[PDB]
């Protein structure tokens, strides 16, 4: 009948983002460059950034200097942007980031930052250097 299914056939954009810090500390920052793939470029189509953190803390700032709060939302400047984020607790910082597009496309990455395998010391990498 409707499905909620819209019939459009079109390329959904892939964000090729840098492989981040797996583990992060207290003041420790991630450089997440980001650069979305979209052939031909857009018309007048912005793209609305707003992230969750069920964490509760962390400051993420994009690259143009803009302080990001996970309550509100923001424009991006463009498909070549990159996010500053400055951990600031000593969990697991656990950031789901959504990317709406203007075409009704939204892109969520989720990322887990400071994650565990266990065997702290028993991975047996003893030798540590300057």
């Amino acid at each position: 009948m409707n499905d909620d299914v819209d019939i459009q056939q079109s390329y959904p954009f892939s964000i090729e983002t840098m492989p981040v810090p797996k583990k992060l500390k207290v003041g420790e920052t991630a450089e997440i460059r980001c650069q979305l793939h979209r052939d031909g470029r857009f018309e007048e189509t912005k793209y609305f950034i707003r992230y969750f953190q069920p964490d509760g803390a962390g400051t993420l700032k994009m690259s143009d200097g803009t302080v990001l709060l996970p309550n509100d939302l923001y424009p991006l400047p463009g498909e070549t942007f990159r996010l500053y984020y400055t951990s600031a607790s000593t969990d697991q910082q656990t950031v789901d980031v959504y990317f709406q597009d203007s075409f009704g496309q939204l892109q969520q990455l989720t990322f887990s930052f400071n994650n565990d395998s266990s065997k702290e010391e028993e991975l047996e990498h003893h030798h540590h250097h300057h």
